């Protein structure tokens, strides 16, 4: 299957990225001691349970496990893990993923689209650290549910369907490959705009945005078609040509500077891991190539400096400044777990050979 043509606009003024510090070990490393240390306040104030997806005033309500953002809490602890290997952080995951088995076992309130979110930062991420088999089978669970839903478009299935990938690689069953490859496609040409913006579903919201940027190296990966880094470039160039002074993406990508509009934050974190990833298979010949690794450290360096959290109380966020939903009035210029989850992904990816969990 084909790309459409898009629109690749030039990325502009590409100084405004390439003239900027690259991030440090040191840097990076108190970025992460510092949200672990929220992280390891907010074990306590969570325990067995779940922030909201997003914070109210700063501050995080206790919920169960049913909601579409779970996962990126478990996934917060496990990417702590990576960094300290403290079992106690291991211990409470685990018991996460046991819920999420119960979850998906009980089909406890999951009507919602993306399990990937749900199952792949909370379940698959063990399997991956460890081997857990429990683990596996709360994701292999998650993949067969899948394939019956995609069976019986949103921007955000692009990290959806990486579940799929997983499961074609563990059974060795071409049926889970060929239903992700062929939903990227569909996903691919439908969702995203010729000139290369995004909507929800089939002004451009920016965490949409993002998730194409993240998306398509990941299913890159699977893939390995040319016209995906093409694509990946269409969406990470208007991207980066929205992006205000402090390199932080506003919930909209039509704001900038002097809109009086809230940032977005999770859209910036998530646009870094994106870049992050691509940047693994960009040519070196890619005459942008140095330009998106300067851009990614240049967001990444504004979310520390700017955007992180610096009050470390019980419910308090990684990261400040998201919005989760405008026009329901939903976490406006409130801290949210997905931001929170891919701002630490992007400090772990820096900081060492991180193993994807996607």
């Amino acid at each position: 299957m084909k790309i459409k043509p898009v629109k690749v606009e030039s990325i502009e003024n590409p100084k405004r990225f390439l003239n900027s510090r690259l991030l440090t070990k040191i840097e990076v490393e108190e970025a992460i001691e510092k949200a672990l240390k929220q992280l390891y306040i907010n074990i306590d104030y969570f325990g067995e349970e779940y922030p909201t997806p997003a914070t109210f005033n700063n501050i995080y309500k206790v919920m169960d496990n049913t909601e579409w953002t779970n996962g990126f809490w478990t996934g917060c602890l496990w990417l702590a893990y990576e960094y300290n290997q403290d079992k106690k952080l291991k211990n409470i995951a685990h018991k996460n993923v046991l819920s999420f088995l119960n979850r998906i076992n009980n089909r406890i309130a999951l009507d919602h689209h993306n399990l990937g979110f749900l199952y792949t930062p909370s379940c698959t991420a063990e399997y991956r650290i460890n081997g857990d088999v429990k683990a596996l089978e709360a994701t292999i669970k998650a993949a067969d549910k899948l394939m019956e839903r995609y069976q019986e478009l949103i921007i955000d299935c692009l990290l959806n369907i990486q579940l799929l990938f997983f499961a074609y690689e563990q059974t060795g069953d071409e049926k889970y490959r060929q239903v992700a490859v062929n939903h990227f496609y569909a996903s691919a040409n439908n969702v995203v705009r010729d000139d290369s913006s995004a909507f929800h579903t089939f002004s451009s919201w920016a965490r949409g945005q993002a998730w194409g940027i993240y998306g398509i190296p990941l299913s890159y990966r699977k893939m390995k078609d040319y016209q995906q880094i093409i694509l990946f470039k269409g969406m990470t160039n208007y991207f980066l040509n929205r992006l205000p002074e402090d390199k932080v993406s506003y919930w909209d990508l039509i704001f900038t500077d002097g809109s009086g509009q809230p940032r977005d934050t999770s859209a910036t974190a998530t646009a870094v891991c994106g870049i992050h990833e691509m940047l693994k298979y960009l040519p070196e010949v890619d005459p942008d190539k140095e330009t998106y690794k300067y851009a990614m450290h240049t967001m990444l360096r504004s979310l520390i400096e700017q955007y992180s959290n610096n009050e470390l109380i019980a419910g308090r966020p990684l990261l400040l400044h998201g919005v989760y939903s405008w026009h329901s009035g939903k976490g406006v210029d409130e801290g949210n777990i997905w931001g929170d989850y891919y701002y630490l992904e992007a400090l772990i990816r820096f900081y060492k050979d991180w193993e994807l969990y996607w």
